[PDB]
DNA sequence: GCAAGATACGTACTAGTACGTATCTTGC
DNA sequence: GCAAGATACGTACTAGTACGTATCTTGC
């Protein structure tokens, strides 16, 4: 179990350097200062940054804290949302999901070796889940394309995240994913469903209160 | 004036290639075939170079033809953006001027990737307005909640197409996007008359370039 | 590919400036603000800079928007070329390459003017022969010999433009030509049609630049 | 009289050193080496280089020989240009009017104080006044614009001798010549006057035959 | 474990290679582009030229191959072709971009890479391909393998040199299928020649059966 | 003052070709050139401004001053006796050292630093062997509508890389043999019938060639 | 004749002055230029120093002038005006554009011109303007024509280097308007201040009448 | 390592200025500047590339370390200050030789050889003199709406005039008085009612804010 | 407190230029 | 045959670079 625990000390370290300066400016070293372990406590777990860098990525759907499982499955979808907002928002809620947001979005190289496919395919096939559950108990419209929906909230989600950060270092990212939902829904979710959805920040911060305990 | 342009669209094929922390003067040197003298007159520093670059996206960028259903203006802009993204030799400027202020740097780099952001903002907002007036969206829709939407909204579906299909699948993905987001704000058979067709997209790529 | 232009233009300016036999690479290098290497990749020697300048203004000069009435393009390709002449940031290549092709200079100078004119005469006879065919000009009017008279009578219209009232009358001069050289050759009620108007003349300047 | 032909001596040189090198590229020695005078013989007559050109210029208008007096005042002018054709082919017929022509042509500077304005004012002046004629003769239609004609042939002539310069040699410029004049005259020229006019080569050639004699 | 840092290493510095040459690169260059440290560097390669010997060392080792084929000359084809596509793109492998620069770069005898070893490898490689196709059946009675092979390897090597100075690569593949085309009618059997695809639409559908 | 410009403008070329190939465009210095062409500094800057100026001059002195072949009864055999001398230039101690600087020069890639066109020396080889086969198209040794286009930057293609392997496998060596295998090969696709056996692929001509060119 | 000649090569000297400046100009350049013969330069001027401080001389003394006016300010005005046009295009007067450069530009002690000459001619030129002025009632009871000469010929210079510098002299006219708008007021009598003219369709008019 | 960067580049910056203001632009050399400075060759190349990148540097330090006046109870004698301050600046056989350097270098010319950027130094001075007005346009010390760009610019200009004919004829000995006499006459055309006579134009203060800005 | 690295300064070259002298060309 | 000039070569610098060592920074 010491084994473990010290390969996550190792890939948030490694999640936190990728965070504040980007794959290619970051070094082994930088990693290996931060984390604190030895050279060879490192080489057991990871060979390179490349191999690191691409575990954090794929350490991102499964990072993710699952809210308490709802009545509503449209509802879920809006709560992990405005949750995902909230945790990078504060910080504190999670270390790696902050530098794994940022691995995916910056646009790197095809000289170095990172897939940002496999943080972003299975983000999708996750949101795709739900949205074909949501069918399943008739929270959607008859003809709607569960999986042109899901590439374009995973698509939209990042991107209102992008300019969240630019503008006001995440501060409104609360606001502006609600809205993202509140105009994105109307689209695909069933009439009734659309009053029955709860868009609150009131709600919402009971879900991050509730995660940590 | 004649070398600032060359020197700038250099600028950017090298940020768009190699991001801005990675890339040196040197390289936007090479690249421009301006002279040591000529870059100097005009760019002293990197970040000099940069900010002109992100400050250039808002007047480089090819104006759109005016009509009087605003929202098909609004519509064809960002399809026009989609296809300006995709190409390579279409507009260098704003490829690296996306990559530039998408990518996240540290603030040790002093880049302003606010004003831009500001400009595509205001923009979409003052067009938005312009669809209101003329009775074209619901009458008290919040604006610039919307315009924010737009941009953002835009920004990521780029992102995901780059990454997913090398931005091949971006024309697509940003028809969808527009119309998933018109019914909530958009006022009665507006959305049926919207043109959103393909072989429109690269119908008004030809009105653009002057 | 990007440089070549770059340094064309700037060498179009300086053969403008002071000619073919004054000018040197020194010149252009310090107009174009290219680096020596860059020059030298595409070009040696002065002779191979002039050379490539002339044989620009075939693909350089922009295109009129195509019609029905053959004569009225032609009309157009002149009145649009006479204001081309006019400007000096509106094309810089035309201007260098006129004064190059019209100086004399010496047959010590290997300069091919004959390539440019070359390619205007053919250009005129194929505008010509298609409005030939579509019953615009008497049926066996010499086709060669009056593009070769048309080349020939603008060419001097411009040089007495140019000398007289450096080139600001060329518009109404070349109007005045087109009208005086007509009826020799136009079918009847053809003259008529035609729009000589210096309001569609800075119109058709609009629609050429792309 | 030893002064004002050793004045012509000087100004064919200038001119025939100015054919064939240009304004710009000509020096004085240029000249002086050429007339094989003294440098003071020179300097009586002409201070400096653009002197010698502007003079040069300055007899072009007189150069030209005048064709015997013609009865068709339209034919005098066909006459002359097609004789001017004739002398700028051959070379031998003339030596001021082909250097003061390619001074005119050439494009030069500002900086360089030739003015260039003189020779074609003159030129146009000469052109209308046959036309002014010609209407008092009535050879001409009722309407037309003898000042705009004057500027155009002046104009069409300069240009069509250009192309065929650079296309021949010269060697076609009586065809193009008679060209400009066959097409041109139909617009100003009375119906009747036209069947009365003489284009043919065999009729300018002895023009050029009896000017000389 | 151990073949996951070399590999991380080589392909690092087959790009390094690949981008700046042998002699203008540092091992230092090597070191940032892994992303291993220095102490996994310095256990597998000591030096700049170890380094470049070991993509060199790996060129036919590492370039993936294609379906088998009941025509062992469309084997050779397609791999010829699938070859130029790999050169081209941003996207290739960068093993064989490397040591294709390595190979073909002069240098000196001041440096001590082997170039011979690479090229022996290749020449051999396309040899037993040609053997193969002999007691198949295919090239004809009285060829010489060898000297073949040290043709193709040759006339490959230089297609792709005119190819990358005149047109940056782009027209490789149809340098290439050209380079096929005129070769084999000396020594394929009448047969084969016309059951060969050498066509651009299946270059494609074997570049598309190489995302594995 | 032209005849002695000729001559130093000479032995700086043969100098700055020599040092080419020994060491490639970006390690040679201008101070290399000098010490081995004996000339002063001004006196190369007179006729060469920069190191690309150089190298640029040598790859101009490949296309013209290329030894002569005789104008012979088939035009393929002229291009096949052009090809073979070619070989036997890039082989020996000396031949031309302008060929061997000039090929390294071609063959080698450089930083995007260096501005040298090495499409230039390509496209003339290009152009010349596409007239070679034109003029063998007229005279009817080719088939009527082979691509004479294509033809020609196969055979410019291949060459290059026939001699780049036998560099490095034999230092030039076995060039004349590879040459010969290359041509062997390649004719047959677009020969007439009766034309192939005609040529001839011997080292015993492509030395008798090569001896007579010398003059 | 001769005042011909020394014009001739004069006006080549301050063409090449305004085009490299004192230091680069040779007198080999000005031989050129004039297209005179080499003995005739020599006998007017023997050294380029004696060309430069000759164009220097003549500042003044060849500037264009005026139609004579009725408020001897607006005399003065306009003169300044047209100077703003006389220095902006490729054609004005070569002698004010060369000496301008040669006034200004500082070189050093070493080179021995005087530029002291041009600037007490112009500020005697601009005092005497104004005294004439003073007597015609004009300016205003108690003011220093002296220190208002030298402010103006001052003032001037600068707004003429400003101009140059950000606008290539393009709105050195309207600098130059803006100048005398805002000195005037200090020691014009007023009903002269309303009485006068700085407008830019004027100045054109002015220029006009300036092809004389 | 940022200390000791900073006091030997402020060594090479002295000394290129002292040297571009005897010698100009052209006619100095980087071995000038070396040898003033003290400093070794890749000491100065370390923080400066060529002599254009020193020019401009120079030209940078006009605008930035020129010494702070105090903060006045009327915004326009702080420009008057200001103006009287470089006066006195210019003067003195050292004061700044920054400040000498830089306006030789952006008064002189130079050929379309340079790429010397003096536009910027310019611009730094009209803004800092349109932002003096401004502040003072608040205050109400000036005219509402008097155009307080198109002054900015008369100021800059009259001033570097003022100053050029100033070194002509006394060596910058008179300029002082100059500029008062340029001050007194341009601020009563926009100047409001009271403010000009509360302005101090005396040699006797434009001495003491000179000593008082000098520690 | 110190290992990594960033940064600052130093040395030894090579590249580039300005201007000087020599030597051929050429048009009478 | 030779004066003007164009051209070729020479000398003495200055500019620019590559790579070396020293010295500070910084994140644990």
């Amino acid at each position: 179990e010491r084994a473990i625990r010290t390969r996550q000390t190792i890939l948030v370290a490694a999640a936190e350097v990728f965070d504040e300066v980007g794959y290619e400016a970051a070094t082994i070293s930088d990693v290996l200062k931060r984390s604190g372990v030895t050279k060879g406590a490192l080489y057991f777990h990871f060979t390179s940054k490349q191999e690191l860098a691409q575990a954090v990525l794929a350490e991102q759907v499964a990072s993710l804290p699952r809210v308490p499982e709802q009545e509503l499955k449209l509802q879920q979808s809006l709560d992990e949302a405005l949750l995902l907002a909230h945790l990078l928002r504060e910080g504190t809620g999670d270390p790696i999901v902050q530098g794994s947001v940022r691995l995916t979005v910056d646009q790197g190289s095809p000289r170095d070796h990172l897939n940002r496919r496999v943080p972003m395919q299975a983000w999708t096939e996750h949101t795709q889940s739900l949205f074909e559950e949501a069918r399943a108990k008739g929270e959607i419209l008859p003809h709607a394309d569960v999986e042109a929906l899901a590439k374009l909230f995973v698509g939209a989600f990042t991107g209102v995240q992008v300019l969240s950060r630019i503008m006001t270092g995440r501060a409104d990212l609360a606001e502006r994913v609600a809205d993202l939902y509140r105009h994105l829904m109307p689209s695909f979710a069933m009439p009734g469903i659309l009053v029955r959805l709860d868009f609150s920040p009131e709600r919402g911060s009971r879900v991050y209160e509730a995660a940590m305990k």
